[PDB]
């Protein structure tokens, strides 16, 4: 199946998703709220568990300066890469491995904001530990948004440390969570 690009320079764009997760108000609102809040012109984006790779190249065509696609399933990874190509934009990069390995293994150069739509086979005290290494090992620095899209029936996340939460979103049977690093 195929989603749109919803706004920035590719707003539009057709992108295909991988065999479904199971919308475009999750996403619209996603962005709406975040860049509400921060500009997205120049950021360093995480998208982990990327999936269809919707979340991160909203991000890029919306300004974004780099997005770093984390994704364990190699038909998914290959459907992002088809989509960076589709969109044409610079600033993607693809990291197809064990998201929670990735996540461990850590960075050198944090970024602005990091995107999550964890699958459902994912337990939400999973999740949880994710969101603390992202703390941790330098993938986020001081004013970091951090965004999780999960179904309604999982268990809230757990926030770690200095991040502060952001009004929690319903959209439908989909709960974000957002939250930015102090």
């Amino acid at each position: 199946s195929m989603t749109r690009i919803i706004g920035g320079v590719a707003g539009g764009r057709r992108i295909a998703v991988p065999p479904r997760g199971t919308t475009d108000r999750v996403r619209e609102s996603l962005f709406n709220i975040v860049t509400a809040r921060r500009d997205l012109t120049g950021l360093a984006v995480l998208d982990l568990y990327a999936g269809s790779g919707a979340l991160g190249l909203e991000a890029l065509s919306r300004g974004a300066a780099s997005v770093l696609f984390v994704e364990s399933d190699q038909r998914s990874a290959a459907v992002i890469a088809r989509n960076i190509e589709a969109l044409g934009l610079s600033g993607a990069t693809l990291r197809r491995g064990a998201v929670a390995a990735v996540v461990a293994a850590g960075t050198t150069s944090p970024v602005d904001l990091v995107l999550a739509d964890p699958p459902y086979n994912v337990d939400s005290a999973d999740v949880d530990a994710i969101l603390a290494a992202l703390g941790t090992n330098g993938w986020t620095r001081e004013g970091t948004v951090a965004v999780v899209e999960r179904a309604t029936t999982c268990a809230p996340l757990t926030w770690p440390e200095g991040w502060r939460r952001w009004p929690q979103r319903v959209y439908g049977d989909t709960r974000l969570e957002l939250a930015e690093r102090l």
